[PDB]
């Protein structure tokens, strides 16, 4: 009973989280996941500011209201070569990665590791935070509050 949460650097408090390295987070799970990081789903304005500080990914993820990919450099296989905050328009499916926003983070690029999931609740799951540099922090707990997400 294990979950890996791969996390990025924060940019103006905004970061990306993927669960088990595949698109697998529902919209309800995304909100609960950010809550476990003492964070919220970013607004579009928060995401735009993060992009301006150097944030980009090649992954669809929830923000408040939309599913997006922040892009700085045009890449043909990431957001169909778009730059800016690319908004997903048409999809059949409901599960993506998520973005999260931590107001207490530094204002610009913070590429230090994440070493806590401060607002997880008690539970039976071994939850591992995996940083891009491989640094890992584990704890037993839970973050999902909706039965359909488990
Ligand atoms: C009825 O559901 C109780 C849930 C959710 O708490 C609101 N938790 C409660 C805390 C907890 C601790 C260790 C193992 C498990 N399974 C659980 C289950
Ligand atoms: C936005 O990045 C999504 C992808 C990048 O694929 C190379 N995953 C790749 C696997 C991984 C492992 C640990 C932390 C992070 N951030 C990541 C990021």
């Amino acid at each position: 009973n294990q979950i890996d949460l791969n996390v990025t650097c924060r940019y103006a408090g905004v970061f990306h989280v993927e669960k088990n390295g595949r698109y697998s987070i529902s919209r309800t799970e995304a909100a609960d996941l950010c809550q476990a990081f003492n964070s919220t789903l970013p607004t579009m304005d928060q995401m735009k500011l993060a992009l301006s500080k150097g944030f980009e990914t090649c992954r669809y993820g929830f923000i408040e209201g939309n599913v997006v990919i922040p892009r700085i450099h045009p890449n043909a296989i990431c957001a169909a070569n778009h730059t800016g905050v690319y908004i997903l328009v048409t999809s059949n499916t409901s599960h993506y990665d998520t973005y999260c926003f931590n107001a207490s983070a530094p204002p610009e690029e913070d590429c230090t590791s994440v070493t806590d999931l401060p607002n997880s609740f008690d539970g039976p799951v071994t939850i591992t935070i995996v940083n891009r540099d491989g640094t890992r922090y584990s704890k037993k707990g839970e973050y999902r509050t909706h039965q359909e997400d488990i």
